[PDB]
């Protein structure tokens, strides 16, 4: 339902230091599979220097991946390249590359016998140097792709001159079809069709047939060139050609107009919502091209028109600018495509102009779109695929633009950028995980970081109601943000990021999978291990740790060991710890990765061997709200203490354990919160703003060290929030859509926010359900995760209900989408009275009485904060819609 | 006197995807200067490939510099090169390289008639190829330096093989000297003499005669190799040797011992501190060589005693390791040498041999070490200088270690890592600063980053004691963290984080220059632009902002944009501000670039025409005590308004700007806090955890908005902290050393730390001076800066006076380094008696009295807090030491 946020990147140098660079392409070994694909790149060459034609091998296919490494395969070494693809064309599941060369150096030195095609053919292993067969010839052969145009029983290619001969900018070309013969496997020439002619095609796009949902039997041809940008298509006995549009206008004395570029942008279930485009040849423009809403699906049957976007600067002495190629990719997963724009580079350099611009469409409606630089390096060609992980996201690759004669971007390179919802830095001896917001990301992210105890912990980023597979009744999980879910015999059990004061949960997941709720899901797994030791851990030797981070993070964090160290050596001890068998292991601050770089919540790791207590503590020296989850108890008999007299009362350096009461917290559990709040549940907070804690401890296990057993725990320490009430209020309301009613079975009127606008500070008031009256308002009552609060919010606008600065008797209410922290004045305390009627109190102030929601009378009653009368503050919920 | 935190590194690829790589030199052009040096690098090619020796060009050489790039300039082209170095041979200020070439792939391909040794000549411009001269020949030349060796008025070179001829690893090679000759520029072979014969020297270290504070008149030679490490020096008329140590034993079948590599540290005033080692050839063991403490200056003059420090692992079938090289540096500019080790990488792969270790002395009397990683990409060579400013910073450069036949580190490439105290990251529209604590840092950072309002905002660091040079009267200043002072008739001038609440600060320095206090200084340096605009400010394209950021902060940093945006258009606005000439620039995140991640202060912009209210507002949303500083007021009326009466009283929708009083923050000023506080300053808390302020806003000075006049201003968001009292108490107290005492003229006790025990919560006593008893304990009263509160430490410990948890009448009081946040239970009030007698008062708690520092009685009297007896609780302060 919300709007998708961009993932993240983060960036890999697949390989740098070319002696030039044209094109990438993501390059599947196998046509089965679109997993892990490959990489190929090359640059055109030179007189002196054959180009290699380099398929670079992706590590994160070989499973466990170390290495960061692509590993260069000379697939082949050709005079002058231009342009490729792939297809299967032995049809033995492997994907044989197709590639244009003997070229020529630029348009002004054009190989007469050249623009040759032919195609590689993959040998099934990764060797270096196939076999190559000529397909055709055609002077000034510059673009190419491979699929079904005319049959759909044999590979096909569509290949395009871009002039055909030196510095001829006027003659238009061959639109080439190339058929695949029986046995492609004896060299021969491949049956040839021309199927139209056409000025500076600079792009061909294809759409497959399986894309268009039964539109078509066969690829659709996009071309873009001097002509603009058209599509040509097959219907089984003729070609047909539709004009999309027309391009840049023409402006004598300068050679290029139309289109330099095209691609074709799925928007829901229209695989061609849109179609982007760049203008002219090597153009500066940005356009879109659009049919009106309610138009069919697909390109032929409606009329296109353009709208330019971006011109990002003035052209050279060559008629040129910076923009070499459009392509559409889903970013951000929400089933709409967005497109990039290649930034080649420009003379004198300017960042505006180098690198990839991501475009997202934010108005399907109005066809508004607005733009976020992606990277800034420069981008000759953009190639999508997912590189790394199983998942649909989609991870961009990129290749310097570096042409002798054109423009050659400086220390040219091959890069990609892997979307991820974890970024991992390191600082000092802790790493820095930067992740997004879950409620807004559309896809799952894992990343595993310290294997330890029996476990590998692992972040994990979910989508809202994503799913996770488990291993029933091993697996265990800690929810940081969100909530997650499961169900077993006995009914949901829901996760959230901290429990009831005092409580103990099972961390332990018993179903095959759980689900995050409607906010998504931030967490830690615990994966079982092997190679982290088994409880019961009688030495610290046993629990020597080791770095889990994937190979696509960077190096520095890779190299990073976690060591565990006696308390009494840290830099905070001063002395104290001395003698005991307690350590420490830092450590991770799980910090969002938007504009607030909000904290999350730091974690680190402890150990306590039999008799040792970590010393009572009460938090006055750095504020934050601590949950504890136990990964091994030494004893089973492990756990925290606090202390239940004043503080005064009690001495942390002698403690008097009478004076406390402990909570065991077993294998795989995590306790509820121990810090000191006010009954509904926002924490008591010391004058020098800390939260407030009673004196207390993590404790072993009594009895004697031999033989020895380590309790081993996880610390999470989260900034100051809301939790659960004291004591816990009845449950008396079901979350859903409601109207909300006053009055009696005479004459009633519903709460309502003025004119349902939207705006900050509107006034809520009770209308009186009149004669032939509006139909009452519609509010979303729902439950705040982790508290026993609610929270009433405008079903249209989303404005929630909220008393105005400072909730006192008599205060007027309003609606706002800007709640105060913690939601101080815009959540709910519910009663249930004997009739069935609803209150919604506030959180009770320090000194004032509890004030109610509540209609100030008996054509609109204002609405107000009050508590003296039970009468104005009585309501009926009706479900509404 | 603190001890020096290391600074940050920038890492910059300076060329990548190297062919091969062995050496890298940090090349000063002229041999006068030392600033912004060039990069040598190279490999030893192979019998295909010619090596090109690489002159890459520093970026930030050129003033105002835009470039990232290093420009390559082949010096020259040769058969395997192998080591280098420079001198001014022509004796004209340009930095001549000398060089030694012929050498052969391996130890087992030695060419019979090569190892030559050869200068090239520096034409005094950026040209390549430089004209090449013979200098000598001796087969397996493998390092050389040089230097001043038996005279001065001329440039001499001394050269080793590593070995004589193909396979041979026990016959010893000659130490030899060459002179230029009187007229270098004729061809011609130099003159030479043989000064010693060793095993396998691996490295040739030099210590030149200037830096041996009169001790030489001539260069030393260090030379690592079979034989160990020794010391060879010529006095005037004799050569003499001075054995430092034999580095690693020989084992039986591996012919590789003693060392392979050693650097000559300096500690303090001594040259030679140390002797630092790395055994043996490419071997995985580094050892340090120490002289008794008390021992004289230099080598040779000690005896020297070898401590292994490491093993990385095992050798292998070639019986070599990853340890190439160690040199030494002073990483963190307090005066002792640290050293790097060039770890190789290892064969399978292994990040604790890859990469540069950084050693650092820790204990100067016992000679203890530890290690840090600097980076984790191959190095083969470290060169050090400082590559980016004109500080005593050093940056590192290194070259992946890659020769066919030893080890071939993968993706071979140059990296400089730029020594640094501000390190810049994009999050999403916002930049992420991480910084240095200044009171740790031995260095001045500056960072230029938004040019704005006829400003360039530069956030710059500062040591402790630094100076800054200013522009008298233009220059202005923000503090963030510690405090800065200047000078002019009127007196010191000193400025905090934040002013007295409700009062108005000038920015502007009004001298020459500005000094750092004693914990250092982090501030917003307000630099005079020409390159933004000049006020008055009558439009908003008037104040377009610019990018400021220097060339070695990342690309994706380097392309933001920082745009105005009218505040209606954010995405907070939720309807609000509509029709207002009202602003944002977003923005800054300064944030401790330590494990902490701490927040210094979040940093944005904001504008506001004629007659524009900003709105009032209260801060309920998010935590923070924030503090503007006005660039330019429009009308020289603008500034902040906050409600004098309660809010309940307040209508911030339509307000009575009666019921408010105005501070006008006129150009170049900053105010006072304006959030409610305790009387000893700590802030008043909200209930949900945010500071609680009053209804405040900035208002425009009133008026027709024509001709236009934009209020520009930049707020500064602090996280919680103790600011200044209510009322402001009188100055009693100079800050100082000393005694503090109890009783009168007659019999009188000494405030004490019990056995002056460091450890947290020794208690505080007073010990009765008795007849022969010990001599009053010293403790260092200080000012607390922003406040007007007192912290007592103790002078030998740094044990802060502090009472125990909770503050209570008879509470107990002790010595702490873990003080309670915004050192609650550890600052004091102070007030002075007639008789001159001193009170110490703790901050003000909620509902319980005044309790002040006490003895308890009338053999310790313990020491208490209480508030019931004056008698008790006065003391007489004697200067002490
Ligand atoms: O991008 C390129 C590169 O240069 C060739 C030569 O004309 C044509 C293009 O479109
Ligand atoms: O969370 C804490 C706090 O620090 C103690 C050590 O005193 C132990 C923990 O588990
Ligand atoms: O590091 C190297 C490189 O290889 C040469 C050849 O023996 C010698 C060394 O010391
Ligand atoms: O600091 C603030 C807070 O936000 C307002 C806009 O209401 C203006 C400022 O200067
Ligand atoms: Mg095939
Ligand atoms: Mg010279
Ligand atoms: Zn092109
Ligand atoms: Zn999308
Ligand atoms: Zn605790
Ligand atoms: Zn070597
Ligand atoms: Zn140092
Ligand atoms: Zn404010």
């Amino acid at each position: 339902e919300q709007p998708a946020a961009l993932p993240l990147f983060q960036p890999q140098l697949v390989q740098g230091g070319r002696p030039d660079g044209y094109w990438v392409e993501a390059f599947p070994f196998r046509s089965d599979s679109s997993k892990c694909p490959n990489i190929i790149g090359y640059g055109l060459g030179t007189y002196d220097m054959k180009s290699d034609i380099q398929m670079l091998v992706n590590p994160y296919a070989t499973t466990n991946n170390q290495s960061s490494s692509w590993t260069p395969v000379p697939l082949a070494k050709l005079d002058f390249p231009v342009a490729m693809h792939y297809a299967d064309i032995t049809k033995n599941g492997f994907n044989d590359v197709i590639i244009t060369d003997q070229y020529g150096s630029s348009m002004d030195d054009i190989w007469a016998y050249g623009g040759r095609v032919s195609w590689l053919e993959n040998p099934g292993e990764l060797r270096d140097n196939w076999t190559m067969r000529t397909i055709g010839h055609s002077p000034g052969m510059h673009r190419l792709k491979a699929g079904h145009f005319t049959r759909t029983d044999r590979v096909q290619v569509v290949a395009v001159p871009i002039v055909v001969a030196s510095s001829d900018l006027t003659t238009p070309a061959d639109v080439i079809i190339f058929t695949a013969p029986d046995d492609p496997r004896s060299e021969q020439l491949w049956q040839r069709d021309v199927v139209g002619t056409r000025h500076l095609v600079h792009e061909v796009a294809i759409v497959p047939a399986a894309e268009t949902d039964g539109e078509m039997r066969f690829d659709q041809i996009i071309l873009a060139g001097r002509d603009g940008v058209d599509c040509l298509w097959y219907d089984g006995a003729r070609w047909q050609r539709h004009l999309v549009g027309t391009g840049l206008p023409e402006e004598r004395g300068d050679p290029y107009w139309g289109a330099g570029s095209a691609a074709v942008g799925r928007v829901g279930d229209d695989y061609a919502g849109y179609i982007c485009s760049a203008e002219a040849f090597h153009g500066n423009t940005v356009s879109v091209y659009t049919k009106p809403a309610g138009s069919p699906t697909g390109i032929v049957r409606a009329e296109w028109t353009r709208h330019v976007l971006d011109v990002f600067g003035p052209l050279n002495g060559k008629h040129t600018g910076s923009i070499h190629q459009v392509v559409c990719a889903d970013i951000d997963g929400d089933g709409e495509d967005e497109f990039l724009v290649a930034m080649m580079g420009a003379d004198p350099p300017d960042f505006q102009r180098t690198g990839v611009w991501c475009y997202k469409l934010v108005d399907r409606t109005n066809m508004k779109f607005s733009k976020t630089k992606v990277s800034s390096v420069s981008a000759g060609r953009i190639a999508t695929a997912n590189f790394h992980s199983q998942g649909s996201e989609v991870d961009i690759a990129t290749i310097s633009y570096s042409v002798p004669g054109y423009f050659e971007s400086p220390n040219p390179s091959i890069n990609v950028f892997l979307s991820t919802g974890i970024l991992a830095e390191r600082l000092d001896e802790e790493v820095m995980l930067r992740v997004v917001r879950a409620g807004s990301t559309r896809f799952k992210t894992e990343m595993e970081f310290l294997d330890v105890a029996g476990k590998k912990l692992t972040l994990v980023v979910l989508p809202p109601f994503a799913r996770l597979d488990v291993e029933r009744n091993v697996s265990g999980v800690k929810v940081m943000a969100g909530t997650v879910c499961w169900a077993d015999e006995n009914g949901k059990h829901e996760r959230v990021p901290a429990t009831r004061p005092f409580g103990c949960e099972s961390m332990i997941v018993s179903a095959d999978y759980l689900e995050s709720g409607e906010e998504g899901a931030i967490l830690v797994l615990y994966k079982p291990s092997s190679t982290s030791g088994r409880p019961p851990f009688r030495s610290m030797d046993e629990l020597v740790a080791h770095n889990l981070f994937p190979a696509y993070v960077p190096d520095s964090v890779r190299a990073m060991k976690f060591p565990w160290v006696r308390c009494a050596d840290r830099p905070w001890a001063h002395g104290r710890f001395k003698d005991l068998d307690f350590f420490n292991l830092i450590g991770f601050h799980v910090n969002f990765a938007d504009d607030s770089a909000a904290v999350l919540a730091h974690v680190q790791l402890w150990t306590a061997g039999i008799g040792v207590s970590a010393g009572f503590h009460n938090h006055v020296e750095a504020s934050f709200c601590e949950i504890h989850a136990c990964i091994a108890n030494g004893t089973g008999r492990g756990g925290m203490r606090w202390a239940t007299v004043p503080d005064a009362n009690f001495n942390p350096d002698s403690p008097n354990l009478e004076d406390t009461e402990l909570i065991v917290v077993p294998d795989m559990h995590e306790h509820g919160p121990l810090w000191r709040t006010r009954p509904d549940g926002h924490p008591l907070l010391r004058m020098n703003d800390t939260i407030d804690y009673p004196w207390h401890a993590w404790l072993a296990g009594a009895g004697n060290p031999s033989p020895q057993a380590f309790d081993v725990w996880v610390a999470f320490e989260f900034p100051g929030f809301e939790t659960f009430s004291t004591p816990p209020p009845p449950r008396v309301l079901e979350p859903g859509r409601y109207a909300i009613r006053f009055g009696d079975p005479h004459q009633t009127a519903s709460l309502a926010l003025q004119k349902n606008d939207a705006t900050d500070g509107t006034p809520v008031l009770a209308l009186l359900d009149l004669d032939g009256g509006p139909s009452p308002q519609a509010w979303n009552i729902s439950h705040v995760p982790g508290t026993d609060m609610y929270e009433i919010a405008h079903a249209k606008t989303g404005s929630l209900v909220c008393a105005r600065w400072p909730p006192v008797k008599n205060q007027r209410v309003a609606g706002t989408h800007s709640p105060a922290a913690m939601g101080l004045t815009s959540r709910w305390a519910v009663t249930k009275n004997t009739k069935g009627q609803i209150t919604f109190r506030l959180p009770e102030a320090p000194d004032h009485g509890p004030l109610f929601l509540s209609v100030s009378a008996i054509d609109a009653i204002p609405v107000i904060v009050q508590g003296d009368s039970i009468e104005l503050s009585a309501w009926s919920l009706v479900p509404a819609n």
